[PDB]
C-alpha cells in the first residue's frame, strides 16, 4: 500500500542551514489566531523573512508574539486586486480567511507568481487550477476535501488515500488529507502517509501552524515535495514528544512550534 514517510527519508532530505522572503495571506477579524499560528509556524521553520499581509486590525495581535514579521497592511484583501509586484519564495493563503469569492480572487492573482503556493482553510474551494510551473499544495481536512470535492465525509474516511491520489491527479495540485494518519498526494502519481502525530493534534488551530510550518520550509528545501513531507512530519512529531510528558487532551498549537526547535534538532 501507501509507504510511510520515514524518520530515514526526514533524515536524509532536511536541509543544512538567502533562505528567501515568504508571504502569508491570513487572518481576519473574527479569525485573527490564525495569523499569529502559520506566522509563528512559518518563522520557526527555516524562512529567512516573512511578511504577514493580514488585516489593520491583527496586525498589533501579531507583533509582540512574532516581532519578527513584517507586515503587508490588508494584504489579502489587496491582493483580490492586482497581481503581486513582490517576488516570494513561496506563498500560503487562507488560515483565518472567510470563504469568499473576494479571497478566491486573491488565491487566482497569487497563482499567477512563480513561486509554490499553499491554500488552506478559507482559500480552499471547489475549483480548478491553471497550470504553472509551482507547485499548489492543499490542506484540506475531511470536511473541507468534500467542500473540495463533493465527495462526502463518510465516504472519504473509508479510502482516504485513494480519494485524496485521485483528487492530486484530477487536479494536478499536492493534496495534505489531514486526520490520525495525514496522507501527501502528489500530482505525478507519489503518495505517502504520515506516521507522526496523535490525538493532541485534533484541537482548533493546530492546522494553522501546520500551513506556517510548510510555508517556511518550503524556503529552506531545494525540493518542495521533501517540505511538504518534512512539514508535516516534524509538526506530527512534535504533538508526540508533547505527549511524553503532557497530556494529549491539554496541548495547544501554538506550542507545536515552542517544540519545534528541539525535535528538529534530533533530526540533524
Amino acid at each position: 500500500n501507501v509507504p510511510f514517510w520515514t524518520e530515514e527519508h526526514v533524515r536524509a532530505t532536511l536541509p543544512e542551514r538567502t533562505y528567501g522572503t515568504a508571504l502569508l495571506l491570513a487572518g481576519s477579524d473574527d479569525m485573527p489566531g490564525a495569523a499569529l499560528l502559520a506566522g509563528l509556524g512559518a518563522m520557526r521553520s527555516g524562512l529567512g523573512k516573512l511578511v504577514i499581509g493580514t488585516s489593520e486590525n491583527v496586525i498589533p495581535l501579531i507583533v509582540p508574539v512574532l516581532p519578527e514579521a513584517t507586515y503587508w497592511r490588508d494584504g489579502w484583501k489587496k491582493a483580490a486586486d492586482a497581481q503581486l509586484e513582490e517576488t516570494y519564495r513561496a506563498i500560503a493563503i487562507g488560515p483565518g480567511l472567510p470563504q469568499t469569492e473576494s479571497v478566491q480572487q486573491a488565491v487566482d492573482h497569487v497563482l499567477t507568481a512563480d513561486c509554490p503556493v499553499i491554500l488552506d482553510a478559507g482559500a480552499l474551494a471547489k475549483r480548478t487550477y491553471p497550470k504553472r510551473e509551482g507547485p499548489v499544495i492543499l490542506t484540506p481536512h475531511p470536511g473541507e476535501f468534500f467542500r473540495m470535492t463533493g465527495v462526502p465525509v463518510n465516504e472519504l474516511q473509508k479510502k482516504r488515500a485513494e480519494y485524496a491520489k485521485e483528487w492530486a491527479a484530477q487536479l494536478q495540485t499536492v493534496i495534505v488529507l489531514k486526520g490520525n494518519q495525514t496522507v501527501i498526494a502528489f500530482p505525478d502519481g507519489d503518495c505517502w502517509l504520515n506516521p507522526t502525530g496523535n490525538g493532541a493534534l485534533a484541537k482548533g488551530g493546530t492546522g494553522d501552524t501546520l500551513t506556517g510550518m510548510i510555508l517556511g520550509m518550503l524556503c529552506c528545501h531545494e525540493d518542495p515535495k521533501h517540505a511538504v513531507l518534512n512539514a508535516v512530519y516534524l509538526h506530527g512529531a512534535c504533538a508526540e514528544l508533547w505527549t511524553d510528558e503532557h497530556s494529549a487532551h491539554t496541548l495547544l498549537a501554538h506550542e507545536l512550534s515552542d517544540i519545534l526547535p528541539r525535535v528538529w534538532k534530533r533530526f540533524e
